[PDB]
């Protein structure tokens, strides 16, 4: 009895070669189990053979079906599942068997065989970091052992592994599967086997490709947002973003009890939010330097600068100190005492509700901000008559350059002494990343 | 008797879940409680972090197994009680009495109203997926109902709830009884009342307002996902959830003369049918006012002869008109120059394929009436271009002299005389008495 | 028919808990499973991280609420099945069959042996808190039993298990039936059989010996915490869990002639009585070797007359001796200079009219020797008296495992000292 | 009546609990009073036989229901006042004063010192479970505190006290504030004083000696059970409660390579780090005096470059050495022939596994410094078992602070570290990830 169930999930209803795919596997073994899975009944009809080992699995809730009907493991009775993309065909007999033999003999929980299309599967490296909401892809250093595949491959793994993931069949499978398996530390072995292409390949015209790719990028975008992947990178670069921006709200919205929503989700600050914070800091610093406002990294920004030259990865704002006596040198600041001011580049400058400090928002919609805390000497010690620690004014005589958030910012001289006076001894050396369990106990 | 309290209906921005859960914990410190949500609620729910109170997140996640989003794996007890936000346990032993009534009764669900401004009421409910409709009315055999409207604790066996396809789809008040009534199950409305929340949620008019809107949006999403286009109540009042003048038609381009919904074992959506009847009514009024001779044709005449309406799986309307009359109608005259949007938003155009005219419900909604021009050759009605149908044939002009009245789509339409013989000539003997799909070589 | 599997008996260093849990999950993927432990097991159990399988850590923690160590809070179902490591579910439906037998029967617990090397056998069990003793034997009414010895799945209602004072105290097979036998509950040893793990734990000789040694340590700590100083078996085997030659005695300094165990509504710990009997026998032996005239006195004579033993709530032994003979005994001559620790560890002291022999330097259970002298034909000390004819002659009287010497006509002698009817009217503590 | 007096800190052999109970009853005969003990106190306390005075025995017993050992079972008021032995109620209207203060302020605990020789002082306290440390200090915001030192009545809500995991674990003065400070709760030390008992307990040197021996034993057992390996005062006066030269290391055999402490969502116990630092310093001392070229390697060099210490979740130290130098060191030459215990108890052995050397802290405590011999071939440092690196990184070695002393590091160690670990590794620590560990294994 067959030990592998072919499963087809990646195809387009308007233009596919799924009937040829199914027919090709049935022509090596008429009893071969084949499952085609879809969110709704594909139209135009697929007209697959009406035989018991071929089944359409409709992954949608329906008023007249049991819970089992929308669960893909219901449709698989074999030990192994072979995910087969549309556009493949089985011509050499026994390829699924060789893949089973390779899986059992190897040490990778997945094995794959490229399909000989215009885009055969390439072996990739992938690091998934849920805390940084990032998926980092790269060339696979230990090919043919990989974390992920790009392109067309028959992928074979045990049904109990596949159907135990949270989103076994979320689309595109080429993205969702390896996000889940790579996070788990599993590997995929690119075998030296090749499945043939369909004789009449799907999506043969430019217009059909255009529709297919438009829908698939839309599925991918929605998939990465639902799964909490805000940034995709290739070799550290070619950033592809899925978070907040100048024209949207910031990811975590309004903060309740100075504990942003992302900490309860056991993650750190989204990288789109950190990116806007860096850009807003660079911009405010550039403006203050050109206007003649003396400023220095303050608080957690200074602490992040001194520790690793960037925003601390679970922080969500930037704090700078300024000489109160110099506020008038800056137009945006001058206007900020009157009322909120939207400058020429969309940055919003406000005088705070209470507490006498200035706030610069990334944009009118995206409320990530830099806070400016004005101080004035009172006989050698900086003070704000509203309350951020009081400190001696010689720490600013003079100020020091310090790498921060991708540029050079000004800091208090001997910032190490400055940091422990405000935070306590040894602060630079002992970071404490968020503690969700502790947070769960203490609200 | 062990019962898990399961909380699904609440709002993250404004709720009384902490009070709800504490009220059951005051009665039994080890009381199992499951709060279910699609995403982690923020601001934090701050439930007691004790092992018998769990939060079930129904979203997929990269670092969780499939079971973590299946709520049955959080319920170990035989029974489960769905409790809405705004409710509280005050009297001891309420859930136990509900268990007793379920074991003693015959209904598969029992329910207790909550003493909010809107306690649950007993309702009747018929679901027809084929017609995309759910029909509510007054309960004939109260306190035994098919569905409830309003706030109630609903107790049923875990095995029964979690074998539904969408046990926790929101609103539960709508979703649950749609699934239970379809299965012939009854909910027995008990004479027990749960108390309301001391600090009820949604205390301000603004908070209430943004809740009713988010609920309506969820309810509409629910009915679209489940294929309910039309909801009716006794009193005759209707809520729609499909087509209108401003949207697309529900089903899209038809291949093989068999629309997508037939493969889904459903008939034409009632909203598409409504648009087709209103377009047929309008077009007939225009042609009559213009002096264009028209007759019901094809499947429209067939439907007319059978039951005075569109065939319930059909998706367009067909009229024959005299060719020499097209010049009488302003929209028709324009349609030969190009597509014409007229005074009521109907779109008239000469079709790609067969030198016939098409009238679309709107620019976005392409439900249409097709007008087929005919001219008499020698007492024989005919045209130059033919579509590849067994229904597209010549026929004797005497069938059009004279035309007879015939109810169709809510109005009186003109039909060929002896339309039975007419229909049998075009479709074959007995067509009126033998309904069949537009092509049974594919689907019958 | 919803049953939570509850695993408590396993060793972190060597266990088959992953197989056990997986076997029940094959029969039902949503089977509730609770694995209970005092601390987080390492190496990791690596249980499935699915909502119906949970690890309950029972010790206190700075960062957890009270509820987190209370096991009932992890069990929502009506029934619980305690499953020992080494067992696996093969046939489906075994727990529901056990539930049915439970509802059908009259035993508050039912049990099914596991086909290990040591499948559960039935036992009788009698618990006497007053005497700090648990007594096991062969069970007359098997398959209905007070306790079990060996591997079994035990099923009971969760309200029954978790109202016990120490439901999951280890070892479970000792602690559970101690608590249920004391309440009059019975266990029915059903005829069902759970299979053994396909890869059993403790496969090597070193592993098994390491497990037996830590188990004996847990068993000993359990019996000490619950007040079982002695486990006795039908056939004579005795297991001691109290004081001995190298420890302190169990109760320490008595105030107001009422030892601590009386206020706990218990009698003398049996290990303390055993030490007293052995000191009495040793002292009598030394006295008889040195030719010292001794007789039973006070409560020891009373207990000898009543039942040939120490009164079970007494805590010392009193002997009278002829003062003229004190010199014939080395230990007692030495006792006048100072404390004497002899060959065998006994501590002889004079303190005070009288001498006192302690079982050992650490264990101060003692025999008091009170010397008398004949002056009037009456026996008298110098800091109550009785006529000398009660000692001429002395009679043999069983006491504490040996033949002691007692005044002649000692019943008459006991009612001179204590009043009439004393032998038949024991002054029971209340 | 809204406050239940709860007495937990006393000694059976010598106490003033009868005077205490009486004093509260003299001011209100109906006062709820609970004396809590693990076992029946002997000699008998002889407390009044009235319904509002109860003796709670918290140990499990064969004849008692579960509830009997749960302290909330004995309390039916909203508040609990923890009262130490030695205190006495004289001024009426004192507990109601503490309730009024509690309600009107923000602290969930309020306290009043008792006028003994050791009246309560206000302290700061941070608890770090990851570092297994309790850091005490003088309270910056007195009389708002994190913890108390000395005798005080402590009043808080019953629901708060009996929700803690170990609400009456002894000593209370230690156990309570470890739990409340971890939760971020404060205690407010009021300007109210409870009088002392007229006949104070433990008045003799001998009675005090016994009580202090017992209390210290209870506290050491309490700290081990709760995972506090290290107590400090103002960062000094260190008190240790973990492993040492004469014991096992805290976590024993690593099977991951994921030590047990990561599964407990903590870092390396600080006693283990202390042993590792001292072994690294001793080994380095031996290598320098014997003339062995060594350098910090792997995560030791990485930790030195990041913050000059062992990475706080790492559990060993790695050093490279020149293989041609091994002969210069007696311990190493002995290690090739068999395991050698040297004059100070360190164990030098040659793991035949990976062809390196390993120095253990002691025969029992297997925290170790690993020594990786390299040899050059064409100016590339290499070895025969396992990355290799160019020798110029060792020509010359540079000083680098590490673990309390100055150690040798490759020159350009940032470039050295980046080649081995990747760019940015110094700036982006791989912080322990409980959630992920729970997923991968
Ligand atoms: C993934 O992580 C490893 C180890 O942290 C690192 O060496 C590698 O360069 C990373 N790969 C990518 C593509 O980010
Ligand atoms: C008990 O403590 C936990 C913190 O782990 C908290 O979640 C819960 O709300 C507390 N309950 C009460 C009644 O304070
Ligand atoms: C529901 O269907 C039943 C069965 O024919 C019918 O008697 C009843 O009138 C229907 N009720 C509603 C509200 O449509
Ligand atoms: C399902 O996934 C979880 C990981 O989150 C794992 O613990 C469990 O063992 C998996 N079950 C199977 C059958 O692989
Ligand atoms: C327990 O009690 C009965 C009498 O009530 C006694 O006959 C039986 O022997 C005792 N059990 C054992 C094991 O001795
Ligand atoms: C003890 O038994 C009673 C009655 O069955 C029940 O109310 C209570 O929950 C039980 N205690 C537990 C299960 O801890
Ligand atoms: C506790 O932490 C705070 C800030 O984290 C620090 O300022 C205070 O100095 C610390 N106190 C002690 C005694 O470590
Ligand atoms: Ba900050
Ligand atoms: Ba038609
Ligand atoms: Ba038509
Ligand atoms: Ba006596
Ligand atoms: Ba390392
Ligand atoms: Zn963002
Ligand atoms: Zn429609
Ligand atoms: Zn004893
Ligand atoms: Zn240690």
């Amino acid at each position: 009895g067959p030990r592998v169930t072919v499963l087809v999930r990646e195809f387009e209803a308007f233009d596919n070669a799924v009937p040829e795919l199914v027919d090709s596997f049935l022509q090596q073994d008429p009893a071969q189990p084949v499952v085609v899975a879809a969110d709704t009944l594909p139209y135009p009809p697929l007209a697959l053979p009406r035989i018991p080992n071929v089944r359409l699995a409709l992954l949608q809730p329906a008023l007249d079906r049991p819970a089992a009907a929308s669960r893909p493991e219901t449709y698989v009775a074999t030990e192994f599942v072979a995910l087969v993309p549309d556009g493949a065909r089985a011509e050499a007999p026994g390829l699924l068997e060789r893949m089973v033999e390779a899986l059992r003999a190897g040490s990778a929980r997945l094995v794959a065989a490229p399909v000989a299309t215009a885009n055969p599967a390439r072996c990739l490296a992938l690091n998934v970091s849920l805390r940084e909401w990032t998926a980092r892809y790269g060339a696979a250093p230990a090919a043919p052992r990989c974390d992920a595949l790009d392109g067309d491959a028959v992928v074979l793994l045990r049904a109990r592994d596949l159907f135990n993931l949270s989103a076994p069949l979320a689309r595109p499978v080429g993205t969702s599967l390896f996000l889940q398996t790579a996070l788990r530390g599993w590997a995929v072995q690119l075998l030296d086997l090749t499945f043939a292409a369909a004789r009449q390949p799907p999506l043969a015209t430019a217009h059909a490709r255009w529709k297919a790719e438009r829908e698939g990028r839309a599925r991918r975008a929605a998939l990465l947002r639902a799964l909490g992947i805000r940034l995709v990178s290739w070799e550290g670069g070619r950033l592809e973003w899925f978070g907040c921006n100048k024209e949207t709200t910031r990811c975590f919205g309004t903060v309740v009890g100075d504990t942003p929503a992302y900490l309860y989700e056991e993650r750190w600050t989204p990288p789109c939010c950190l990116r806007a914070l860096r850009e807003t800091a660079r911009y405010v610093v550039g403006v203050l330097e050109a206007a003649g406002v003396r400023y220095w990294l303050e608080g957690g920004s200074l602490l992040g600068a001194a520790r690793h030259g960037d925003i601390i990865p679970w922080d969500y704002d930037v704090d700078l100190g300024i000489y109160l006596e110099d506020v008038g040198n800056c137009e945006q600041l001058r206007g900020a005492e009157a009322g909120s001011v939207v400058d020429e580049r969309g940055f919003v400058w406000e005088k705070a509700v209470e507490g006498d400090f200035f706030r610069v928002q990334y944009s009118e919609s995206n409320h990530l901000h830099v806070d400016l805390w004005p101080f004035y000497p009172r006989n050698g010690v900086m003070t704000k008559d509203t309350w951020d620690v009081e400190f001696p004014e010689h720490f600013l005589q003079p100020l020091v350059p310090l790498p921060f958030a991708g540029f050079v910012a000004q800091a208090p001289n001997n910032y190490r002494r400055f940091l422990e006076l405000k935070f306590g001894p040894g602060v630079i050396e002992n970071p404490q990343y968020p503690n969700p369990a502790l947070l769960s106990l203490t609200g």
